[PDB]
């Protein structure tokens, strides 16, 4: 019964194949760690010394308390700022990578890459103050760059990638709390400092620490969106497809996955050079697909299909047609290189901190970034050849996508309704009931929840609600694989409402059609588009984003990632469901500051719900509060 | 039998008190979590996305892998290496509060602070390559300061407080295994993000990668070290007095808990203006004293007597004579807060990052440092006030301590021996034997380990064979509170070899009798200063470290902090003992390359070790064999 383990059809087919085959997949060791620790699902399990490990019985006797005296409160809080700052490692050192490349491009260093989108890199520029009149371009991106890399430590300034994204009333918020960040890898490290042994014992003070340090993985997602839109072009609307159907047999078909585009892009472009390499081991051509947001970003910016995500992963290689799975980091099982030897499938590692023991590295320097990429294309070409005659199992399943919706996309389609006041048309119609409010969908599947299910059982009532709902990351992926992004569906799954609203935008823009149901707005650090978006929304009305109908869902989340996303999302003012335990119901205080008293802070707050149904009525909730606190009907 | 739990008879009389007055100690709390969890133990426990938690079986049957496929060859090194960086985060926090310290200083932002030690100031700045001639002492201490800052982010240089304080040979090594760290927090954040899920899932990387951040963690000791001694003075020799009998029932008696000489050293000088306002009072004065580091910074400097350390740091307390608490961060048990309304002791935190629930809160700033220490203080002595008839019971046990070992300190109390070539009396005792080597005992007490009884019993084997014998923070407070810094006890405790060069040494530096049998070099960031003292050795010899017969000792290790010590250890080239288990056996590979294949990479090795007399053994056979690797008797 596949079913309970993933919703998504081409999923089940390859689970049956994984099982007769003695495959053994993430569902496998799932079940293998069945019955999980109590202590670590609740959060009162410490290591953080060498006296440990230490534990707290969620309830009855003695351990009441950790060897320290480090109480609940305390292990509890400690452990989700880690989780944060983990996320905003990863978050940042993507934006840190893309910084240096940037930097090398414009110095002559790495000709491969260049200033693809000048208008970006104006728009950057001036949003945080840089002179252009009279600058040459390449100058106005090396101080881009030095800039992107001065947020990650102290100077006279806190991090501009928070204070000039969001709006000057809610900087003054976080200020006077004291949670603007000063450098983004001091923030983090702060946090390692605080939460060790004998410094920080106080569940407030530590999370307003985590709220701050949340920041910094917003300047991290939003510092990675525009340098990634700067090198590699701001994402325009786009026609795909997704699911495992993308792969095809008769292809070298090579996944993108991982996370950042300074190597997927260039994959994309190399693999068109090499059509008559391709050719002459007899393949049709090179088949590029994505996984997880490396795979969103190339599919934003070229409509590169998308064949799978997160949880499933591993199922594009029990097709047996996927030849090269190429890898840079963060979100990859490292089952892969195990699975790859019973495959086929070559698994080629290129950073130098993300190897994975029995897959292949092929180190990747923005410097011969051409080169590197032809050296692991000629990889999945020979791989090609060695499966001549064996046949493969591609389930013949796949959906139509429409995606590229940065948010400047999103205010180029509104202006076709409004030249001069773009944002107006969608604050008319949430207004008027139209659009009952936005949802941010974002982050992972996790293998305890039925992949998907709760991503498209919230979308679905959202959708009938009037929800105008926006997607990135797995989640977009979850919902472009149940058709969530194909126009065609509008009908079946929109309210009325929003079908006259999405139906009236896409004829301003000549579709004779209208937008999809969901707008994919990009890869994880793209929830920064949806920031911006939301912060242009707040501007316009002169409002806080605290008193804005926009909620975020983390439905299914996984990743120290999207713990922090969601922490992000809290303090800069929203309502955020998340659609799974995270480690804290071990501690009454935490919980309580976490769902309720931040939002005297912040005005934002956790919604933990695992049921799907019971997580959209709390969704439509705090909408529809939000709309009645503007005086609008709902 | 409160010998079980410590050898320090002053605390088995405190927790004889603490016993029938029912307040619960670190030693009832560990044996309330008692038996511990096994697959933390072991270091098979994964927290590190919402999957989780994922544990292993050391032995037997699944769950034998991580959900996502991280083996226990991975989950390991990726705890062990956020331990490290969590250390680093914390000696380098340390250092780096001091920078901006210094920088106020001489910007006139913070008069309380200067520069006490010119020459020091000088000579670091010659380390660095900062010029000096026909600069001001302020100028060149900007200069310090700013490339200290420097030192935590991503530059055109590698860390400086890592390059220029180890030999060239060593730097090389290190060089070629990638090793030397680019940015203190860079290196600390790259770990969170490598060790984050769906990242790197190679053991020898992430271990490499683990030992690059113990460098980072060593640049942030030597930094602290450094500045410290600019801004309070390099320590000499001095003589003071350990353990609970230096309080005073007649006093007020003020501890110093924590870390940071920047609190500790305003408290020792204001506490003095304060005399004739504690007598108004009733008391005889203010005793200031001791505990873990920050007792370390001011016994080395001023002779503050250190009143206990580590494990037993509540027992200070429960005497009733412990007037105040005086907190800045790292390694303050937080029960302090809660034993504080059953002692009458006023706690209070100073740093806005490291707070606990029911302790006051004294925010001190820098730029009004004698200001909050007269408000700090004011607190203790209405704290005396209320005490005022009430009987104590302070042990009245106490030892003789000769500190202040700088290795400034050393080299002159050499050069008395050869003023030209201070290391050549040294160099020659360890060549004909008087010196077999040397052993730096390190780190903390561990409840797990009968207080003090590693580092006592393995420094009287090693003191017996010759070994001159050096320590630094919770080491050395162990072995001070048991005569090992008191010249008397030389002819009991050391080889006829030893006692030879230390009574030469002494004679010459006009004693009348021997240095002690024990040098004390300082807090725990002071264990840069033993680096200096090896680097020089290796300097004068023409020999890399790894060559030198030279060893370490965390023998009751406890804090991330002493993990990331002993890692930095094992990376300059020392054999390094630890006396407790970290969490590591769960995997044989990774425990492999710690204790055996990275000798092969930077020729140090971890022992492990939990039975002290055998560690003592195997100490002597690594000097032994350093020894004979020079062509010497052994
Ligand atoms: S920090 Fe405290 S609670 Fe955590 S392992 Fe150490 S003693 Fe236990
Ligand atoms: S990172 Fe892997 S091993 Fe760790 S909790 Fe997540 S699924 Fe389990
Ligand atoms: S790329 Fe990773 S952070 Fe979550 S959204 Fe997808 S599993
Ligand atoms: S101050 Fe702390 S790091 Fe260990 S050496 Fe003492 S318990
Ligand atoms: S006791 Fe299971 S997570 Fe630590
Ligand atoms: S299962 Fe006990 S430390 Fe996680
Ligand atoms: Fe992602
Ligand atoms: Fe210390
Ligand atoms: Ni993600
Ligand atoms: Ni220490």
């Amino acid at each position: 019964r596949q079913n309970l383990k993933s919703t998504d059809r081409a999923v089940q087919q390859m689970l049956d194949k994984a099982k007769r085959e003695g495959i053994q997949t993430v569902w496998d060791r799932y079940e293998a760690m069945k019955p999980q620790c109590g202590f670590g699902e609740t959060g009162l399990c410490c290591r953080h010394c060498l006296q440990g490990p230490c534990r707290i019985n969620p309830f009855g006797d003695e351990p009441k308390v950790g060897i320290c005296g480090a109480t609940a409160e305390v292990i509890v809080a400690r452990g989700l700022d880690r989780s944060i700052a983990a996320g905003a490692a990863g978050h940042s050192g993507h934006a840190k990578h893309l910084a240096h490349t940037l930097k090398k491009a414009v110095q002559g260093k790495a000709a491969s890459y260049m200033i693809k989108d000048r208008t970006k890199l104006h728009s950057i520029a001036k949003r945080l103050g840089i002179p252009t009149e009279g600058q040459k371009d390449e100058d106005i991106a090396l101080e881009v760059a030095k800039a992107a890399l001065a947020d990650f430590h102290e100077k006279d300034t806190p991090v501009l990638w928070v204070t000039t994204v969001l709006p000057p009333s809610r900087v003054k918020v976080l200020s006077a709390h004291g949670l603007i960040p000063a450098g983004i890898d001091h923030e983090i490290a702060e946090i390692m400092h605080r939460t060790s042994m004998g410094c920080d014992a106080d569940a407030q003070n530590l999370l307003l620490g985590g709220l701050r340090c949340s920041l910094a993985d917003l300047a991290g997602c939003y510092m990675g969106t525009d340098l990634a839109d700067i090198l590699f072009g701001t994402p325009a609307p786009v026609v795909t497809e997704s699911n495992l159907g993308v792969l095809k047999a008769d292809a070298v078909n090579v996944a993108v996955h991982g996370h950042n585009p300074v190597l997927s892009d260039i994959i994309v472009s190399v693999s068109k050079e090499m059509e008559n390499e391709a050719r002459a081991a007899g393949a049709t051509g090179i088949n590029v697909v994505g996984i997880c947001c490396t795979g969103n970003e190339v599919l934003m910016r070229h409509g590169i299909p998308a064949c799978t995500h997160s949880v499933s992963q591993e199922m594009a290689m029990i097709t047996g047609a996927l030849d090269a799975m190429i890898l840079d980091y963060q979100c990859i099982q490292p089952s892969v290189a195990t699975i790859a030897e019973c495959t086929g499938t070559t698994v080629i590692t290129t950073m130098e901190m993300s190897k994975i023991t029995g897959a292949t590295h092929v180190n990747f320097a923005e410097e011969a970034a051409v080169e590197n990429a032809k050296q692991i294309l000629r990889l999945a070409i020979d791989t090609f050849k060695r499966r001549k005659g064996k046949p493969v199992e591609i389930p013949n399943i796949k959906t139509k996508v429409v995606a590229g919706f940065s948010t400047e996309a999103i205010i180029n389609a509104l202006s076709k309704l409004n030249a001069n006041d773009p944002l107006k048309p969608l604050i008319d119609n949430v207004v008027n009931g139209n659009i009952r409010g936005v949802c941010l969908f974002a982050g992972c599947n996790n293998v305890k929840v039925p992949q998907d299910q709760n991503f498209t059982t919230i979308a679905r009532k959202l959708l009938k609600q009037n929800v105008l709902v926006v997607a990135t990351g797995c989640g977009a992926g979850a919902l472009m694989r149940h058709g969530f992004m194909d126009p065609a569906n509008v009908d079946e799954l929109c309210g009325d409402g929003l079908k006259a609203v999405l139906t009236a935008i896409g004829e301003a823009n000549g579709l004779g059609g209208p937008l999809p149901p969901v707008l994919h707005m990009g890869s994880c650090v793209d929830n920064s588009r949806a920031v911006a978006l939301v912060a242009a929304l707040a501007n316009r009305l002169g409002v806080d984003l605290d008193r804005l109908p926009v909620v975020a869902s983390a439905a299914e989340a996984m990743h120290e990632k999207a713990v922090a996303i969601g922490t992000w999302a809290v303090t800069i003012g929203l309502p955020t469901h998340i659609g799974v335990l995270p480690p804290i119901t071990g501690s009454l205080p935490v919980t309580q500051i976490l769902t309720s008293s931040v939002k005297d802070i912040t005005g934002g707050y956790f919604i933990v719900e695992l049921d799907p149904e019971t997580a959209a009525d709390k969704l439509l909730a705090a909408i529809n509060e939000r709309r009645a606190g503007l005086g609008l009907p709902w």
